[PDB]
């Protein structure tokens, strides 16, 4: 059976650690990494959470299966994270939300629930996108379509381009959405141009989809949200898959949540129940643990400070690291303006670099980005500023 | 876009407990329960799992993602388990396993990998068999087929039929056994019936896929695995897909385990790599919290010792209730002979009462059965032993 089959290929992302590890040079510096390090390059559990973790471990009298759809405090809880507590659509019980196994897991859910409930046939997501979007549509034999984004000359957002792109998508395609922090170009559109989009979405007919990892790490929790609330207060349906693995640092627990948005209660209702039987068909029920955690937390008001303050700190280290990068680089001899990467926001950022200058900063000075040119702010420190701007400058 | 959605309809286990919490009635007795009670009628962590969150709690430093196929440790333990130390298997670098979120997990990934890159259009299933394979080998676009197994009269496993049926599975069709403790009927192949099955098996060129959840309650952890290791002596290949939610009683945590077997490490590191493709187009990389439990447990003597004692408690309190029930029934008047039930293996047991019968017991004793007649022997308790076996009688 198995022996005609093929090697998959190398994950653009994943693959490079790989190469990576294998790398036994000592200068060694990994920018391409998806997550978030500290000042000493490491990534800890936050404090919050350990509290969270002390709490259940000396309350929990069970550990029986969870409910197709999961915690409902943890839906709640995620639901007014979204949508805000003066919000219509939790009044009017308009919203569904089942815990998934993290943002992927909810975007696979999403994915299959279209695919076999509705016709969508079509995802429109951004060029460039993250590029486990495409293969978690394809997944579901949904065809994925791109949408003009990225200025490659002024490093900014082709708002004009992204519109006339999005001119061939029809009634009933559904259109992707980055919430806020664009993975990976790190621009998001204003709050101007979302209502823009908004408005235009709701006139052609779109089903959007907002894939939500990021939020409180652009500016704040509420205000990374108002691209979305813009978008629930003009459409009847909407589809929002978030994920706490970043903000809540809780990776490897798979915490995330699939959003259902429709008219009115009695149909987000009917649709809900055949989510319910797509994620009953793919793992059964959610991961328990880490969706207690983000339950006790956003809960317990002492908790919740706790969280909040090493989210900001988190978040305030990313734009120090953007400042100093930029800053390092022109001292370091840099011919060219990068200005811009301050104009960025969250943890990406599209460096500017062709696939040879990577390659070549990997090969030749031990330093590693995504073949993109994506590069990870967070994976910087003022320890290896220096070494990395001056690799970067001698391949300019 | 929702609309047009259609309710989906009641799963046939889940949607009996919704029907319960609604029943007012006192007297109430749950028998159509897929997890295990103990005597007073509660699902305790375990002892051994607690010290493992202790251990967890005071030693982890990070919540980082933990790589697509999962903990290293977990995966060797669950080979060990699934084929023992002794094993060429594991010798011969044959096997590759990928943590995944539950036993329901590993079966779709089982069947996304087999439809995406493998001929496989079939699988056959036992008559009866778990409700929920038939909707995860459909979602994956298999089609799902079924052999005899049961015999209504004898109430036993009717091999002849069995055999018979198998024969019109032609070669390249997946062929799934439930490696003990037959879910619904309690109906085990013996060693000698599973030696003929694996020699079948191999003479006309099925794929076997073993669901095994519920290792260590039949006769014990390595006697429950002597059907799989039969098979693994004579395959060149095999899938295997495992669950600890029952054993270890993690059942919100999602663990469970889908291990890959091929000809040669060469060829199951090739085709393992198109399994973990599989699985990041789904839910990326598995939740860490409820594998760490169970890698930490196997690996440390003390603790393995008390799970161990744990396990077999579980089990010989299903089989005092195996016992208990045929007694009761018959003091209470029972007129049929239900000793084959302690001829039965794990939680569940086909009592042999028709679709009207267990719709009597629902709505007039108020006693919880699945409507295939399925029962759950963990269910029942020396103190409502009594009020059970009388509503039992007063059907028949
Ligand atoms: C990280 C990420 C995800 C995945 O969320 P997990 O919680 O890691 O599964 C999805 N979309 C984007 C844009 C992401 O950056
Ligand atoms: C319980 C069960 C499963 C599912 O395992 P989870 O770990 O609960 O997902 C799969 N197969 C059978 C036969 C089961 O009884």
């Amino acid at each position: 059976m198995f022996e005609n089959i093929t090697a998959a290929p190398a994950d653009p992302i994943l693959g490079l650690a790989d190469l990576f590890r294998a790398d036994e040079r000592p200068g060694k510096i990994n920018l391409g990494i998806g997550f978030y390090k500290d000042e000493t390059g490491k990534t800890p559990v936050l404090t919050s959470v350990k509290k969270a973790e002390q709490y259940l471990l000396e309350n929990e009298t069970t550990k029986n299966y969870l409910g197709i759809d999961g915690i409902p405090e943890f839906g709640r809880c995620t639901q007014e994270l979204l949508f805000g507590k003066g919000s219509a659509l939790i009044n009017d019980k308009r919203a569904r939300t089942a815990q998934t196994p993290g943002g992927t897991g909810a975007l696979r859910v999403a994915a299959d629930f279209l695919a076999k409930n509705t016709s969508v046939k079509r995802v429109w997501v951004s060029n460039p996108s993250w590029p486990n979007h495409k293969s978690v549509f394809n997944s579901a034999g949904l065809e994925v379509r791109e949408y003009a984004y990225y200025d490659a000359e002024n490093h900014t957002l082709d708002f004009d381009a992204l519109i006339n792109s999005l001119n061939e998508a029809q009634a009933g395609d559904v259109v992707l959405f980055h919430g806020c922090c664009h993975n990976p170009t790190g621009i998001d559109p204003t709050l101007e141009q979302w209502q823009t989009l908004a408005q235009l979405s709701v006139e052609k007919g779109w089903l959007p989809l907002f894939d939500f990892a990021y939020q409180g790490f652009a500016r704040g929790l509420e205000e990374d949200a108002e691209g979305l609330r813009a978008f629930a207060a003009m459409h009847k349906e909407l589809i929002v898959a978030s994920s706490y693995s970043k903000n809540f640092g809780l990776y490897n627990e798979r915490v995330g949540a699939c959003t259902l948005v429709a008219a009115d209660s009695e149909t987000v209702d009917r649709a809900f129940s055949q989510m319910k039987a797509a994620i009953r068909a793919n793992y059964s029920n959610p991961p328990a643990h880490g969706a207690s955690v983000v339950a006790t937390i956003l809960s317990n008001d002492a908790l919740r400070a706790i969280w909040e303050q090493e989210l900001t700190d988190m978040r305030q280290r990313i734009q120090r690291m953007r400042q100093l990068f930029v800053n390092t680089l022109q001292e370091k001899g840099a011919n060219r303006d990068f200005s811009f990467i301050i104009k960025q926001n969250g943890m990406f950022s599209f460096s500017g670099l062709t696939k040879e200058q990577v390659l070549r900063l990997r090969e030749e000075f031990g330093v590693y980005a995504v073949a993109s040119g994506r590069v990870n702010v967070a994976g910087m420190t003022p320890d290896n500023m220096a070494p990395l701007c001056e690799a970067i400058v001698a391949v300019l």
